[PDB]
């Protein structure tokens, strides 16, 4: 009954538009504020903040993939 969302522990994205790079990896740690991914929606590019401090444990996102607003992003922990 969802199309694509987060909450816990997946990072709900901003807008539905398409990842164009990613800053993160699993293995590295993020804190809440710095850009965790590139989006690109309208022709523009859209950086995406980590909601709180924690480390990536999976990469759900791809590069050269179309994500959905809410839909998790990457995983934190």
């Amino acid at each position: 009954a969802g199309a694509g969302k987060a909450g816990e522990g997946e990072i709900p994205a901003p807008l539905a538009g398409t990842v164009s790079k990613i800053l993160v990896k699993e293995g590295d740690t993020v804190k809440a504020g710095q850009t965790v991914l590139v989006l690109e929606a309208m022709k523009m590019e859209t950086e995406i903040n980590a909601p709180t401090d924690g480390k990536v444990e999976k990469v759900l996102v791809k590069e050269r993939d179309a994500v959905q607003g809410g839909q998790g992003l990457i995983k934190i922990g």
